[PDB]
C-alpha cells in the first residue's frame, strides 16, 4: 500500500476535476494514482476497487453524472454497497442532484460523502489529507 489514495472516475471527469484533485493533494505531499483507474463501459467496479485497495491505503469514487451513465435495478443493492459500504472507500459527489443520485440508486443517496458544491478542491484535498 505505497499510495495514500487511488481515484476511480469516468473519463469525462478526468481532466477537469480528477486532475485538480490530484494536483491539490500532491501539493500537500500525498501519493496518488489516477492513470490506471479510469472507468470504461463494461468494467467491473469490484475488480477496480480491489486492484486499487491492494496498492493504496484509501480509495476515492467520483460520483458524477458520467459515472452513473457508464456505471441494473435488480443489482443496485449489490453495486452501491461496493461504493458506499466499504470503510476504505470514500465517494465524492460532483455536479449531481440528490434526486439524480436517488434515481440511479436509493441506497447511495443517504450515504455519507464529500460534495464539491460545498467545498473547493483545496478544502477537499486538506480534509482528505487529514484522514491519512
Amino acid at each position: 500500500s505505497n499510495a495514500d489514495f487511488f481515484i476511480s472516475h469516468a473519463s469525462e471527469d478526468k481532466e477537469a476535476f480528477v486532475q485538480d484533485l490530484v494536483a491539490a493533494l500532491r501539493d500537500l505531499g500525498a501519493k496518488i494514482f489516477y492513470d490506471a483507474y479510469t472507468l470504461k463501459v463494461g468494467d467491473s467496479l469490484r475488480r477496480k476497487i480491489d486492484q486499487g485497495l491492494a496498492n493504496s491505503k484509501f480509495g476515492i469514487v467520483v460520483l458524477s453524472e458520467h459515472f452513473f451513465s457508464k456505471q441494473a435495478r435488480e443489482l443496485d443493492g449489490l453495486t452501491a454497497m461496493e461504493i458506499g459500504g466499504q470503510t476504505r472507500i470514500l465517494p465524492i459527489w460532483h455536479k449531481v442532484s440528490y434526486d439524480e443520485v436517488r434515481r440511479f440508486s436509493p441506497s447511495l443517496a443517504d450515504k455519507v460523502a464529500l460534495n464539491t458544491s460545498l467545498k473547493s478542491v483545496e478544502e477537499i484535498a486538506k480534509e482528505l489529507h487529514s484522514l491519512i
